[PDB]
């Protein structure tokens, strides 16, 4: 096991990563910003380093700062998270090159991954089923390209290799505006990406955003832990995530399950991933992997019983993964609202001082939060300040557990979406289940 290690985030899971090193007996080093002296897991951590000022370009995008604070403790390693630099594939490099484990996949890997045309590739090859497209990044010629959407019949959408998550895209529905289309999401990439690939994917009209868990250690092994669906969103941003994903039978699951496993096997993959499928009149495929643990990844071990950040930690030691295939078993339900501070018109972050606060519990009842009364949400990250996820022998009793602790959830002093996440609950689509990934903004704008 490992002696020490470097959380590299903050909020709530940096907390969830703490907890997961103090269950296996591992030395924690929590490096913060100045302004998050007062988080939660800095305060319960074995030792701090302050790594830089409040904006993130300076602390928690700051790679020197960080690989200085892993040498100037003694850890051995550096676990990432979510967001900031766990997708970043010359930080797991430099990381590995100083001498550090790297919580996460080899950094090939997630350079692979983090290549939306190869990702593809590699996907396709390995038996994994995508979106109808070009295989293969788009060249100046627009009468190829013209072709190419004919090949695969409007409506059809250009992607960035860079992006992903919604970013870097463009629909397309006819000819007429296919040139400027790819023109301008080219100009987009390059400016945000450095990097002005695109291609081409048919684009479905009404998917549901079903993405599969997996963990692969060194052994070897790699297996798959059902599936969540996350199709409840505004502005790609996921606001309510559950699992297992609803009409999905045993059979399904296992045929997908199964191909993404296969997939790891074939390209090497190390530790936590995320295959990320539309899915649509009964079919899957594949729009992207995430190599990181993901925010929503509570509802996945509600219904497995795996500690999926235990597992990350027991991979990157050098253990075998502690399940087999034939001991993942999907049990009940669960549910999973992101609580963000943010005003209920704007949707603006709404940051300042928490006054009074006061977590759900109960039976099935999971409350992922660094929150505290007298805790000020800084303006510099990301609105989501906790996660409340519910689980039930079924999703009816998940979803009534939800109602029940998102009426006992109080954060006063900051605007918050509880009462939104409440409208949804109630919501008579989202209780049949298996809306689409445009629902929640319907139902916003009716
Ligand atoms: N609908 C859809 N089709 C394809 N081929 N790819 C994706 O990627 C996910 C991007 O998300 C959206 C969601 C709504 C509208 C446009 C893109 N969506
Ligand atoms: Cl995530």
């Amino acid at each position: 096991m490992l002696d020490k290690i470097v959380i590299a985030n903050r909020g709530e899971i940096a907390l969830r990563i703490l907890r997961a090193c103090k269950e296996l007996g591992i030395k924690t080093v929590a490096v913060h910003s100045s302004a998050d002296r007062d988080l939660k897991h800095v305060l319960l951590a074995d030792e701090t380093v302050c790594i830089g000022p409040a904006p993130s370009v300076k602390s928690y995008l700051n790679i020197p700062a960080i690989i200085s604070a892993a040498e100037i403790t003694g850890a051995v390693a550096i676990h990432p998270g979510y967001g900031f630099l766990s997708e970043n594939a010359n930080f797991a490099e430099q990381v590995e090159r100083s001498g550090f484990i790297f919580i996460g996949p080899k950094a090939e890997t997630i350079r692979l991954m983090g290549d939306k045309v190869s990702a593809i590739a590699a996907m396709k090859k390995a038996g994994v089923p995508c979106v109808p497209g070009s295989d293969g990044p788009l060249g100046d010629d627009m009468d190829k390209n013209r072709a190419i959407a004919k090949r695969i019949g409007y409506p059809v959408i250009i992607k960035a290799s860079g992006g992903g998550g919604g970013r870097g895209m463009r629909v397309v529905r006819g000819d007429a505006e296919l040139a400027q289309s790819i023109s301008m999401t080219r100009a987009e990439a390059k400016a945000a990406f450095s990097n002005d690939m695109v291609y081409m994917e048919k684009y479905l009209e009404n998917p549901r955003h079903v993405e599969i868990q997996v963990l692969a250690d060194g052994q070897g092994n790699a297996i798959y832990l059902a599936e969540r669906d996350c199709s409840m969103q505004r502005r790609h941003q996921k606001v309510v995530e559950e699992a297992p994903a609803p009409g999905i039978t045993p059979e399904l699951r296992r045929y997908i399950g199964e191909r993404c496993a296969k997939a790891c096997v074939d390209i090497g993959y190390r530790g936590a991933g995320t295959f990320e499928f539309l899915f649509e009149n009964g079919e899957f495929y594949f729009i992207e992997m995430n190599t990181r643990i993901q925010v929503e990844h509570p509802v996945t071990e509600m219904i497995t019983g795996v500690d999926l950040i235990k597992e990350q930690l027991r991979i990157a030691a050098g253990q075998p993964l502690s399940i087999k295939q034939e001991e993942v078993h999907v049990r009940g339900h669960a549910v999973e609202c992101r609580i963000n501070a943010e005003d209920p018109n704007t949707f603006l972050p709404s940051p300042g001082k928490i006054t009074r606060f006061h977590a759900p519990g109960g039976f099935g009842v999971r409350w992922e939060s660094h929150i505290y009364a007298g805790y000020t949400v800084p303006p510099y990250y990301d609105s989501m300040i906790g996660k409340l996820i519910c689980y039930g022998e079924n999703r009816d009793v998940a979803i009534a557990r939800m109602k029940n602790a998102l009426q006992e959830l109080i954060i006063d002093g900051i605007k918050t979406n509880v009462d939104l996440q409440i409208r949804i609950m109630n919501d008579e689509n989202f209780q049949h289940g298996g809306t689409n990934i445009h629902y929640l903004e319907k139902k916003l704008g009716l």
